[PDB]
């Protein structure tokens, strides 16, 4: 019952794909660890941080709230672990860089390298999207520097076709 993934495409012995809401996924796997696509103050405003937090009703929010008063921010590549709630066991709060705001792209590298610490992972695509990374480059990054086992999930049919036409040729 724990991790159990279904209709995923296998890219490595350790990369898993599927063009699927990250959130829908979280509930039908009730994986170890969700991994958020974070920013540095946790503020969980829109896109993917939106989507778990509301899946959760908010309590993902205030959770985040008090841990950096306590902690303060995250810095850009690194991450923090708290409660996943309803959606996991834990959530994985990973910071990639905002390319759109200016951050360096080489720590994305750094990013997926926060995975490693965790035997299995329920992530989305790093830096994708409104941060403004390429998504093929991204992808790239996940299967060079993640060890462990990773089942990303991509919500976007099209996106989906593309990486995985990249990664086969
Ligand atoms: C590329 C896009 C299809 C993907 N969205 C998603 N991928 C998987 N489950 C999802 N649920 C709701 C959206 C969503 C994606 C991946 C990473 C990032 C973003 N968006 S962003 O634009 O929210 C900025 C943070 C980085």
């Amino acid at each position: 019952e724990v991790n159990s993934f279904s209709g995923y495409l296998k890219l490595t012995d350790n990369v898993y794909i599927k063009n699927a809401d990250i959130v829908e996924e979280a509930k039908k796997v009730k994986p170890t660890v969700v991994v958020n696509a974070a920013n540095v103050y946790l503020k969980h405003g829109g896109g993917v941080a939106g989507a778990l937090n509301k899946a959760t009703n908010n309590a993902m929010q205030v959770e985040s709230d008090d841990y950096i008063a306590t902690n303060g921010p995250l810095k850009v590549g690194g991450s923090c672990v708290l409660s996943g709630h309803n959606l996991a066991k834990h959530c994985l709060h990973v910071v990639g860089p905002n390319v759109n705001k200016g951050e360096d792209i080489q720590l994305l590298k750094s990013a997926y390298e926060n995975f490693n610490q965790h035997e299995v992972l329920l992530a989305p695509l790093l830096s994708a999207g409104i941060f403004g990374a390429d998504p093929i480059h991204s992808l790239r990054v996940c299967v060079d520097t993640v060890r462990t086992n990773v089942y990303l999930a991509v919500f976007d049919k099209n996106l989906y076709d593309k990486l995985v036409s990249s990664f086969l040729e």
